[PDB]
């Protein structure tokens, strides 16, 4: 059983995983496979990896106790992208676009 605010969070999560946003959301679907992508410095730079499949598992397991906790993981995911990558990288442009979707809908949280 999810609170009203956590149902809004679950709605946002479903939207971020939906075909509507797939053109720029796909790098965030699964944990970064550093070894597969040849990013051998990734886990030296990013101490707390996060991705939408991990957010989905935590939501399904009722790990998040409130909207703030959910938003902290979604923002951690974007912050990791902005920390690791040069600001002109294609993946950063995709992060910016998905974060715009997130922030504008998160701002419509019911009181
Ligand atoms: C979530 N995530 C993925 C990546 C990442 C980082 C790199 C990368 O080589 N970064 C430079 C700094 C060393 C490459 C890719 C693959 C790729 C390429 C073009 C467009 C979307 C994805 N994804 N970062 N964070």
């Amino acid at each position: 059983k999810l609170s009203e605010q956590l149902k809004h969070c679950n709605g946002i999560l479903k939207e971020l995983l939906s075909k509507k946003h797939a053109a720029y959301a796909w790098p965030f679907y699964k944990p970064v496979d550093a070894s597969a992508l040849g990013l051998h410095d990734y886990h030296d730079i990013i101490k707390h990896p996060m991705d939408l499949s991990t957010v989905k598992r935590k939501m399904e397991n009722r790990d998040y106790r409130d909207a703030q906790e959910f938003a902290a993981d979604v923002r951690l995911m974007f912050s990791n992208c902005y920390k690791y990558n040069p600001p002109d990288h294609d993946v950063v442009a995709m992060a910016r676009k998905l974060q715009d979707v997130f922030e504008f809908r998160y701002a419509k949280m019911p009181d």
